[PDB]
């Protein structure tokens, strides 16, 4: 048997806002968080825009001294984590601190720090590398710093599964609770890859939209004029909690996490199979995990990256899993507004999936002016769609063919 | 109910050898793999030696076409994974490919590739970044590329928990199998952090031994003259398999994985607590998970990094967990010979713990000339100790205060 897992707190930094309610308001209004990247000479780059976090104030969370030791992706992860723990109302005590752990991940981790220390190393040699370079840049330091700050002694780890990180982090944290290794977990991911090496790295692979003239129209999942994903920064964190533990302290429960699927495509390093066979196995695994018939799904938060191949693979995957129900659910890509937060994508999209359940509304796929060949599902083009949502799926597909699916349900 | 997990295949690159048996021969003979680094000019650096893999031929495993795209840490991880799979005798089929996954992790990932692409960006501009920079550097692409080459469609992920990565990767993969999420997992880790950024970064923290004039004597866990860890490269991979699945196919079983513990110190970003309280919590979690009396433990493969604070914290933890039995078990640090493979340390040390069970011998702690104050356990100083070993424990403790413990026992 297995314990039940609920969501009792959420926290976020995104291109749409510095917390969950500001981000969610932007999502339901179809606002874009995408703009030209400031304070950076991107003249020589084929992409000059992305989803930046605007006006982040790290001194709301950390002292100047502790902030200087930490890459922006760690700052962002800690901001989301502190928000989520505050939102949960949980009180850490000597009686429960061994039962509270952390799994906050990242796809690409501390590129900004690596860039700045490369500069020191190439220009002045190794003796000008910062002493906090390593501990301030390693992906497991959101989990590490959070556990030190709050006194959490539970399972402490970090996933790095590229664009799937945030989905896997949440799913595995939910397993830890379900199988009794923890009663509470803070889970999610963070990313700040808008450095030269990030825009340059994805640019070299020609994976990014180059729609420099109209950045807000660049991210257009399933639209015939899409030309690659939009690179975005931020973080998402959820407080996952065993149901009886949540009920005993009178926690506000947002939703239940009922299903988690994983699969490998075993197909290509960066491209999904055209038929989305891997994504289809992963969704089927997640529904089996939840004991749910495909017909019970109302809402899918797609991976929906705005790549030619990825977007069409997900349509094929959903038609395959859902058959005669594939048109009755609503599926949307909030990446149309946020861009692609890479390892934080799954974290912020799990939060959007929980809020779709709370507010009974499917967020829009903006910029979906001209659906592509066979993109004839209900993709919630342009504007939010109030509807019945009992069950919401959130999908992530990443480099290496690594897939994850979360299944959330309304809690009563 | 929870299924039993056994080890049916192992694979390794280390400073001592290009496979498991050559590395193990070195371990039992007390040989050092530590030597001045040849692959770059380190005259500006305070540490100029480490544990290199010597004479690695990637063309034993991969086409030159594919090898050229991958960071050394990925090449090392694939080599160890291929060795492990071949050693297992397992055949991948349409009937079992959905039930075989991979969890190969890294602490730092493709730092050589990142540094080289940073150099291109700064000297020549973004148009000179490799198109393969991201998929060839990102930590999850051991798991990704292995799944693509062998057709593994089961759970596909990667951990990054700094110096605990290999132990956590093996533990969590064992839980996948235990809980029914897979029947087989390839799990471990790989590392190649020996570039200017890595030696410079750890140097800037003053975490490394600076014994440049006697590199084979540098790694001296629990010795009064120790002065930090020795940086080393390589990979370990194990094929973990559900017991009845192994029995059904007539697999050779090396040993059974009976216990896994995790804990967070919640103390400091880099330093362990002097009393080893988190390490003690982690070992107790693992022994209770294994259903053991602590007196059943015969051998501990320590973390034993050759840091002043780390080594003595481990003695304090072991004395706290095992009481008077702490004087009866044998505990050694193979890092005395291999140095510290960071995210691959737990993976190679899990293999050495399994071979300790197969061959009924405690590997030595070489260089243990003058044991420090209170380091008065059986630390297997200088020479391998043949002895009865039914139960072997492998510990790892990392930045962020993140702890892991694996418990292995003989299988009859
Ligand atoms: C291209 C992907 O790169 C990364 O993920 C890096 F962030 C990597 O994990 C790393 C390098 C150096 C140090 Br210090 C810590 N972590
Ligand atoms: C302080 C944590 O205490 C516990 O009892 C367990 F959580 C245990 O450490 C553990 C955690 C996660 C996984 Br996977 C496996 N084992
Ligand atoms: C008996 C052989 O060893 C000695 O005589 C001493 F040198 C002692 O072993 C020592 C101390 C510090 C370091 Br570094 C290395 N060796």
């Amino acid at each position: 048997s297995r314990r039940r897992v609920v969501i009792t707190g959420m926290g976020m930094l995104s291109p749409l806002g510095l917390d969950v309610p500001s981000s969610w308001e932007g999502i339901l209004a179809g606002r874009s968080g995408i703009a030209p990247i400031e304070h950076m000479d991107l003249s020589a780059y084929s992409t000059r825009f992305g989803g930046s976090v605007k006006g982040f104030n790290v001194e709301e969370y950390l002292s100047a001294k502790e902030a200087r030791k930490l890459d922006l992706f760690i700052q962002y992860g800690l901001a989301a984590s502190f928000q989520a723990v505050r939102d949960s109302g949980l009180e850490v005590t000597d009686a429960n601190r061994e039962r509270i752990g952390v799994s906050m991940g990242s796809g690409i981790g501390g590129l900004t720090n690596i860039e700045n220390n490369c500069r020191s190393l190439f220009e002045q040699g190794p003796r000008r590398i910062s002493p906090f370079f390593v501990p301030g840049s390693i992906i497991n330091m959101v989990s590490g710093f959070l556990s030190i700050h709050l006194g959490l002694q539970g399972p402490n780890y970090a996933l790095t599964t590229a664009q799937t990180t945030g989905t896997h982090s949440i799913g595995m944290a939910a397993r830890n609770i379900a199988y009794g290794e923890a009663d509470v977990m803070v889970a999610g991911g963070s990313e700040m890859a808008a450095c030269g090496l990030g825009l340059g790295g994805f640019g070299a692979a020609r994976a990014l939209s180059t729609r420099n003239d109209e950045p807000t129209r660049a991210s257009r999942p399933w639209d015939r004029d899409r030309d690659g994903f939009v690179l975005s920064d931020g973080s998402g964190a959820l407080v996952l909690e065993e149901l009886e533990h949540a009920r005993a302290r009178g926690a506000r429960i947002y939703a239940e996490l009922v299903g988690f699927g994983m699969s490998g495509d075993a197909f290509h390093m960066t491209a999904p199979p055209e038929d989305g066979a891997g994504a289809a196995r992963c969704m089927k695994n997640a529904l089996r995990d939840a004991g749910l018939d495909p017909r019970q799904v109302d809402y899918i938060n797609a991976h929906g990256t705005s790549t030619p191949a990825g977007d069409i693979a997900e349509i094929a995957a959903v038609k395959s899993v859902f058959g005669e129900h594939a048109h009755a659910l609503s599926m949307s890509s909030t990446k149309s507004m946020t861009g692609h937060l890479l390892g934080a994508a799954g974290a912020v999209e799990a939060i959007f999936s929980v809020l779709a359940l709370r507010d009974q509304v499917a967020p829009p796929t903006i910029n979906l002016d001209n659906p592509d060949e066979g993109c004839d599902l209900d993709l919630v083009a342009h504007e939010a769609k109030p509807r019945k949502i009992d069950v919401a799926l959130s999908n992530s597909f990443g480099f290496g063919g690594t897939n994850g699916t979360l299944v959330f349900r309304r809690f009563a």
